[PDB]
């Protein structure tokens, strides 16, 4: 039988006796991502290039694509009336909704990952949803849940084609936007990384900076010590992009700490600890190269961390390598 | 005042005199990359999943739609695709011209994981006045008439080399136009973003190992360049086009003549670079000299910014 | 606040305190109407035509009913289907079963989708009232029974009309991203229009009521100035017209259809209940088209709907010559 | 094979052997029909409703549209460096265009008809015909006022359950459908030619209190045939080229005749009535304003008005022999 991401999610919530209000959730989410997805291909651009002459251009047309998908993500779930707190890449400080729509949810998202796509490479959404556990009104400290509390996590990817990636208890599923009907088709369901893959995935450009580890690992993909077949390397530059790679091709994807940059780069709100849960929950792993990213308590809701995550196999001789070195 | 490739293509066919030969064949193939786009998109993916209670791979679609396209613009006579291992000789009452070598859906390999994919293509004209044959394509870069890609990237962008220059235009998928976005577009004279699969390290040319330390290690000691590699060619050269900087598929043990193929990846994307200022070499000439006696065979190929290129040549000048 | 149709369905059904079963039946439904409006704009005829190489409106709706069809029974919400396009009530099969009947027409294009102007889809929800194994017989119900009913009109734009306890409300596809958004809430018809819609073409075989009420409009007795026409033959096309600007819409028995033209099941009843909980009317002469016991799942009927006062001016005629 | 609209006026184009310009017009114009087909079909309307935190449901959406299908259609024609005076439904004077962007090419055009038409949400269409300038002055509203035998090429878009986009020049008529997964016009019917004889007929039978003597009996004699034949269907979509195009799918006769009221119909010359009698006349079909053919009337105002009466011949020849009787 079809399933649409909209029947999927209706049934979830059904079967898991819910009050509807994760499920208002989730599709707002689901028609935002429609939204920044008819944007990120370019519909309308003609007007922006003066089909019509130079007065028919709008207000959202002249944003920036990153803006416009912030705009998107945060009216959408405002809407819903099911959140509380909103953290986005954009905004320094979390959203406190409006108590006249405030539901129980936390979300922590970023609106449009690798939009630094002039050259048209893939970018993404990530999003992850808590439930508020304080009794307290609701602030920023309701966002400073470790990973391991999350309800529901995920990405859409704005790759070759639109996909969205789902990850619950239930495990992860894949869904396909179908742009003639405007609908997520459910086409791989409850998803596993492989348990060893042949790819590894970083910026190689900054050698001259890595943690010794990460140089002695990266020497073992390359020149292997048991003569096997060295792992070929990806790097999109597009953290979406690269970790949806890494989950349906196996491998591994690092963005690891150093001297310059202790933390790493990638933020751990909005794009590691979604990216974690997500492979913890196909099986995979992510660590900090010392701790689950999962169980990383944030002290601050924009503070990095540093990533190394995809097939158990992989991320383990990481953590050889790195313990080694430690 | 705005353009759009059917406009731009007409009226630059207009100034050349020509018969409307060539236009006729660039029409053809902008209705075939916009076919493309919309299956890559996977439009329709609902009902091959059962919507309506219950096809062919889109690497296999891509080139029936770009051979079919291009046999009834009644402009073409020889037609070489990965895909087929012989050319395609079109039948004489369809038979124009023109010589298209071309990839219909370069990545494909990797599709499932969304990766960017896009259509190289090359247009020659037909020399001989004997009948066309497989060996009318062996001919050199050099002589190409126009030349581009489309990359089905996050948006859909049709990039146009001709003599005129380089022009680039979106795809806007709310009417189905391609819109001229960038005219005469030139390339970075020096970048920062090295792109190659460096998983090949162990089986590297001795210029191309110094090379890529020069890029992490710089000897001047300005900032080391960036990493990217996408894995899908017209990803990688795309992105080498806006942001500046080299791309290099160089041999190696399972390719120690190049991986890419001369006719319908290298030669096209070299000369999309030379036109827009930029430089494509084998390490040994310019990949638009190479003259070619298989219509299948590889190159290595290293291109980018001229700087960047030039650098690369120097390193492998020392080891040669 | 922005609102989608997804997002709509939802909250109602939260607010009925509901199981999910009717919102799993919309949702599906809407998924379908979507994929049949891609359709029947034509999207991917290039391929039909050999874009790709060498190697109809019947078949458009056989692919419509196939679609509201199988988006109904992986509903796990319907246990009877009746189609216009089908001669027997569709049985739900027992694993897929829930307490939904739905009534339907899913395409009108056999007729005039060659000219292209208008085609749609009605439907009509109703509750299984026996306890019996499914039969036709669960979709003998009167139209007063119904939970749910509207229309998509696939038209210059494709406009979803749902109707139901809560009032009338009405949707606009966007297709940049497939949401139906709400553009108009709580719809309440013209309590008087200036339009009239029947095709006049059976003129010679009306009865004398509709013939003398047509006369009232084109010729007022009290020299008002004469209501316009428009007839665009596609029932909802033309209802929907009815509903936006009032007046007044008949489809009446003639010589020729002596039982009526329309469908009660998957036509009069739904058009008549959207028009009952928009403020307005719809009548067979006799009685409420809501009222009628149906007997046979295709059987045809009457109707005159539209504006209140207009459908009582032409109900005062139909009584005298009663 | 396949055949597209650009592929199909560029070879067109080949054969007459012209300089390219025609092509370049019609080019644009194709595009501008597809621009509007979008809005009309109203994507991104969500963004109007709010869908992003800004919402801007103001004034009339419908008129709305008529200009911005006006802004494009205009703009499209400019750029294409094919015309010089463009008369518009919407404009009360003739565009002259800027002397660096002029061609040969003078374009009479209804963009829409959203606000014109009760039935917006049925169907719209737009309706256009290409004249070439017949004089070397400078150009002005009279470059315009050509009788519409003078036509190049005309046609429509009919923006209904489908977008097709029917053009007719000296080769016939011919009709293309807009598939909107690749933005291309499809062509899905060559060289069509009307039914001899239609049973359908479209007026607005409103204006009954107000007809000619000779539209009320000719349209008694379609309700109750003289020889007991069978009566026609009636039909009216109260938008032209709707109308207008299912009788030249279907056969039959559409009216919007003159009376006393209205000596001179309602419809307008230059770009509704001429075009639409130029695509009857291709497809053998007929068009009449009841005194003369439309195509032969001398138009001396850009906004003239004239009565129609158009479709299958033996139709059109009827009702001109009814109206003959009362003459
Ligand atoms: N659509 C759904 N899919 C999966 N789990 C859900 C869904 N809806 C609710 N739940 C679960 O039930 C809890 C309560 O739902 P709610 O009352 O909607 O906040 C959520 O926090 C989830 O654990
Ligand atoms: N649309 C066009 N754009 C650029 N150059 C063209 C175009 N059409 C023709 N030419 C040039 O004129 C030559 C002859 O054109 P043709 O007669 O169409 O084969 C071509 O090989 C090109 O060198
Ligand atoms: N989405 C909805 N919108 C309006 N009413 C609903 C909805 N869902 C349920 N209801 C009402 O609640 C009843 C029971 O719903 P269910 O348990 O889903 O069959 C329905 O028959 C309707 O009367
Ligand atoms: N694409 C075309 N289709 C049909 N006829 C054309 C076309 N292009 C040019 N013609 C004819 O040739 C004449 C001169 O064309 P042009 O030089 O483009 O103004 C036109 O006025 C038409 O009679
Ligand atoms: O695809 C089509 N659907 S349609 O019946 O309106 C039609 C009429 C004519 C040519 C093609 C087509
Ligand atoms: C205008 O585009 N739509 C309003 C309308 C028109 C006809 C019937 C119903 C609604
Ligand atoms: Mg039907
Ligand atoms: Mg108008």
């Amino acid at each position: 039988d079809v399933n649409t991401l909209t029947r999927f999610v209706m049934e979830e919530g059904r079967k898991a006796r819910g009050t509807g209000e994760l499920t208002q959730l989730l599709n707002s989410l689901c028609t935002a991502v429609k939204a920044i997805s008819s944007a990120v291909r370019k519909a309308g651009i003609a007007h922006l290039y003066g089909i019509a002459g130079s007065t028919n251009v709008t207000g959202d047309q002249v944003k920036k694509l990153d803006v416009l998908s912030n705009d998107l993500v945060m009216n959408m779930l405002k809407s819903s009336f099911a959140t509380c707190v909103l953290v986005s890449e954009e905004d320094k400080h979390a959203i406190i909704v409006e108590p006249e729509k405030r539901g129980k949810y936390v979300v922590c998202f970023d609106p449009l990952d690798g939009s630094s796509i002039d050259c048209l490479v893939s970018v993404g959404t990530i999003f992850g949803i808590y439930r508020k556990k304080s009794t307290d009104e609701p602030s920023e400290k309701d966002a400073l849940q470790p990973g391991r509390n999350l309800v529901a996590a995920g990405y859409a990817l704005y790759g070759s084609a639109t996909m969205l990636v789902l990850a619950m208890d239930c495990g992860v599923n894949c869904f396909m936007l179908d742009p003639a009907i405007g609908e997520f088709i459910l086409v791989d369901k409850d998803v596993k990384i492989k348990k060893k893959g042949k790819i590894y995935s970083l910026n190689e450009g900054y050698a001259k900076d890595f943690d010794p580890a990460v140089t002695e690992y990266i020497q073992r993909k390359k020149f292997p010590p048991d003569n096997s077949a060295p792992y070929g390397a990806r790097y999109v530059g597009s953290m979406v992009a690269d970790v949806h790679r890494t989950l349906v091709y196996g491998g591994i994807f690092l963005y690891p700490a150093n001297k310059k940059s202790p933390n790493g780069k990638l933020r751990l709100l909005y794009e590691c600890n979604p990216m974690a849960y997500v492979m913890e929950k196909a099986g995979g792993m992510a660590t900090t190269g010392k701790e689950a990213v999962l169980d990383v308590i944030p002290t601050d809701i924009h503070q990095r961390a540093p990533v190394i995550l995809g097939s158990p196999d992989d991320v383990l001789e990481f953590l050889k390598v790195y313990e080694k070195h430690s």
